[PDB]
DNA sequence: TTTTTTTTTTTT
């Protein structure tokens, strides 16, 4: 009744009216040889951070992907969404944060340089909820970065209305998992970044490595593109009044599994409370290493200024003048 | 069959539908630009101890998050919490303390400031009715500030009953990491204090740094937004029965995570046995360094009433007349 | 009205005559003898990779059947599957990637050996077009290995439009075992190769053995011919720009299900990144355990280039001149 | 004007009248006396596996019937039912494999000992010509032993064209239990073994006992005469390559539905890869505890060799030295 | 007619 025994014999006819047949159906673009499909090539949006961005290996995030971020008690893994929202958003582009922990504060996220009239936050109580307001946000608008943050606490709904301290085994991942597989497939054909800022918990029974995993389940972590981990709670003492104060935490940013470029390519940040991820103070440490400002334990010796051995280093005239920039980026390049 | 290949085009229209479609089903306010919402502007509500209030940065507990306190055998943990709750009933809310150690005198309470006949004590056995008792309260009612003390003692359900010496793996945090998802994701409808005092508990095997913990687990102090530590055990003898014994104790309260201003700011804080927190001897220190209150070894030199150096120092005529403290609390603002 | 007693005496009148009743409606292929039969025997493609080859024992995977390939998180069971299609594309013949996780970036693809315009790339939304692209590839045309990745990313279409967190029970594994019943018969009739790469999650309650399991369902394993589980995560830190970084990963393929050979003969791997799997310095060591190449900790003593103890060892000289690889692999068999 | 009530007296004459009338149209041999039909003493063949042998309590597969087999992921339903074709075909048998998953290789078969030139293989696509391919095999000829494997793959012809995933309910089921009952009420007048090797697959709500049915329908085990269930994937190492490496699996076979002799009287067996089901392995345990071998640590006391404590106990001289077998396997009786 | 997914430390 139909066609006979289908030996290999590679006819371009018998390869190219099947290449007609399944697109009568389904479009012109949904099978196409992969040098003609431009779209591929991974579009990179940065960061800020020179550190994240030459660690990262591609220069940014991977655009079309997800990220996620976590680390142990307060060391900043809101900080470095809240600078990448004000890169994507510095450049043209309408970013929309939702919260979970109602952490948010608005007055300090706009010193750090993300804009107050163009965050489309919202406040969701459960994830049944929480997960669908990106959802139609990214599958019909043409927004740039979305982010969720603690993804520990998109609490699931048949848990919100119940008693305290009963089985509901698996009740949170069940949820994760398929809000998954139902959001992130439906990205790449926006490509726009989507960051879940996760948390850190420990298990029970280990003789080996790793007593700290992360909430949510694994589905999480198989899906998502480049992950980053953020430790380290080292302080610095600067010249604040004069004398010795708390003014820097010092933390470590190692990226673990990446899909565009080698991982496990760690970085070294600092952070000023209250100013947020300081870039200019982040760039002496790795114009050092290239040797473009000379480390010198009395006399910093190259150009802009004749810095000495002080705290403001370069700081007290390029975040006078501006465009001096644009010359050290693209050459540590 | 649905809309196509969604290209970036950043339409208006084609987000506005979306901000109007997703608005059907979860009302006027569920996602609004951060411009507009004004609500997130971080309320404060002042404690009192202007030391402590001035080592938070923004003045005051942040209204409609979560505090710990947590410190070593006998520091007053239970003193300052006490302190808040008057602080927050002075100027028009209703408070109410729970117990769990089964720990707070009420002969003891009523010298502080706060009032006995508006405080709704309970006590409750395990955790089971230990937090829906606040659940019901917080989310239902418009109550200001409510506290759990002690929760290394709120026993989980399944060994209430059980013999001694069983094997009961993490049913602490297993039953805390569930309870905070339940309660601390409706605290901002509200804006409420809520806050729980800790025990300080130790680990075995250790090489880096800290060698004391806190039990109830990871996820207590994820969702906290602002810590306080207390620790300091030296006494102080002043002319009590115009003899040397023992009047004061003198602890020192140190900041360890803040969401809304520097951390690591430490105060200084006197305690005297029974009276409470002092105020008046907190002032005077405080009061010298911007030198308002005149140090010297002989004369205390400026206004108020000609101090010298006795022990009573200011408190002998400001506890006497009021209207002294406005223009002294406002001006080291 | 019909015929009698069917008493058995085996005159070959009595099924010949069956043997040619049957074949004037079914063609002249439906029912042969088997030694008669050369297209039951197996024919075998490789995978360049020589360690498989010697642990599939066979020497590839057997045409006309279905291996399946799964390990834990970032495992390089994307890797694998790309070398296989460099593989099946180097010795004549087409080959079409299809993605689900929309994870292949062809800049990586590039730098193994798989060409670029001779790759038929796709982008399903759900599963519904996710395997009928297969069915119809397959069923008419001449393609030699055809992959599909992550089948628990091949979401079906009757929840692609519903909310989040509903009932949905098995309707993955109600796609997959319907459709693998269609496609994975129709398959050796022309004799290409299909794998689709897998992922792992956990069960609940469990007293025996393993408590990682894979998705789609029990469907997958059954008709799979041909089983791979690819585990592993330590290091080896190379000679990166004369420093000690990290260059190497190292995972461990073991072979779990077989049915051309025996099992469980596992092999050993190295990968570098960027470079994809590293034959060259992966035929050292199973050049080692045959002394061919004599190993010592001072002196590489044996023939082709007196290699010494860098760790470019073989690669300095084999990289540089071709042909010493033929006669090597057919002096191992 | 017919006959008037038949009054019950049993006259002889009133009896053989009617056993004279149903005959002259219903051939002779339609109804007769139990007593003397001879054909209905149950012809038993034997099925290699001696455990098996005296698991099945009368020695074998009895004849006329159908029996079927299952068991989970890679435990040898192949390899008895290749066992038994052997069998069968070593005592002046022909008999006709046919296949469903296109997976019998003939080079492993061929090691076991069922011969390559007289095997007549089928390769259906759908199991309407998957199913009527054994009808006017069994019905017409004399063949003694056909087997169809995996139920689960004689797809019906109505969804070899449709599309993925559709209302298709049944429909597997509405073709098996009516080709069933086309077929096997006609194997009890030629007395020829068919067996039907299945899969397994697991029901969802479940409170007692059972998850894991067998798909197909439930029409095929009423009408089937003996089951077996044939789990375990424990290994065992022998002295392969004078090393402690995997070389032997061992399952476990168990008969839960027979129709001539009672139960639950499971067996053991052990398998080598490659060269089948061992059965001089199977013959030392089945020996030992009716002590034909003493079961000593140290030293196999009996007769055949002066076996001591090695790892081919008994093949050491019996794979080489015949007719020790038969004064054994009658002996066992 | 077919599975889907983990969760939490305790103490010198
Ligand atoms: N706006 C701010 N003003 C002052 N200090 C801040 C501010 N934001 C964060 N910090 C502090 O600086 C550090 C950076 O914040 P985070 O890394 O986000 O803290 P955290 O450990 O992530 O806890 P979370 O996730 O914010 S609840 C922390 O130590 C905070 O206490
Ligand atoms: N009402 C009171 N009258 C007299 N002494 C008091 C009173 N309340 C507290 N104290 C003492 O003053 C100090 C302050 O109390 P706390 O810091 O609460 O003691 P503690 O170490 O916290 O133990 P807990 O948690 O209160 S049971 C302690 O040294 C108490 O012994
Ligand atoms: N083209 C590439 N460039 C740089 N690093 C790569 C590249 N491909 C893979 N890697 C890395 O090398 C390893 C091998 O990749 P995979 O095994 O495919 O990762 P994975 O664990 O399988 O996760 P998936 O399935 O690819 S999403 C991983 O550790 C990757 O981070
Ligand atoms: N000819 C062979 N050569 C080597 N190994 C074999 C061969 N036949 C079977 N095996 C292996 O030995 C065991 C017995 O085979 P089977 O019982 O057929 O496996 P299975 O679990 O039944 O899967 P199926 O039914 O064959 S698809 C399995 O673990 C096979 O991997």
């Amino acid at each position: 009744e139909e066609i006979s025994k289908k030996f290999g014999a590679e006819r371009e006819k018998a390869l190219n009216d099947a290449l007609k047949l399944i697109e009568k159906d389904f479009g012109k673009g949904s099978i196409m040889r992969l040098g003609e499909r431009a779209e591929q090539k991974v579009q990179v949006m940065s960061s800020g951070s020179l550190a994240l961005d030459i660690a990262l290996g591609s220069g940014g995030y991977p655009k079309g992907r997800i990220i996620e971020i976590y680390g142990p008690e307060s060391s900043g893994k809101t900080t470095v969404a809240l600078h990448a929202v004000a890169q994507a958003q510095k450049e043209g582009g309408i970013a929309a944060f939702i919260d979970a922990e109602h952490a948010l504060d608005p007055a300090y996220a706009a010193a750090l340089g993300v804009n107050i009239d163009e965050l489309l936050l919202s406040q969701p109580d459960s994830g049944e909820q929480g997960l669908e307001i990106a959802g139609k946000l990214i599958d019909s608008g043409a927004v740039d970065l979305v982010v969720v943050d603690s993804v520990a606490a998109l609490v699931p709904r048949a848990e919100i209305d119940g008693d305290i301290g009963d089985s509901h085994v698996g009740l949170q991942a069940r949820m994760m998992s398929q809000a998954m597989r139902k959001l992130g497939a439906s990205i790449n054909k926006t490509k726009t970044i989507a960051i879940f800022i996760n948390q850190l918990r420990e298990k029970v029974g280990v003789m080996f490595g790793n007593p700290e995993t992360t909430p949510g389940g694994r589905a999480l972590k198989f899906y998502a593109s480049v992950r980053l981990d953020v430790r380290g709670n080292t302080q610095i003492k600067g010249t604040g009044d004069q004398k010795e104060t708390n003014v820097g935490k010092e933390t470590k940013i190692k990226v673990v599994k990446n899909k565009v470029a080698p991982p496990f390519k760690e970085a070294v940040v600092e952070i000023m409370y209250g100013e947020g991820i300081s870039k200019t103070g982040e760039l002496l440490k790795i114009a050092s290493d290239l040797d473009i400002i000379k480390k010198a334990g009395a006399w910093y010796s190259y150009k802009d200024e004749k810095i000495g051995q002080g705290s403001e280093n370069a700081k007290k005239y390029l975040a006078e003048h501006p465009e001096i920039f644009d010359e050290i980026d693209k050459q540590v390049r």
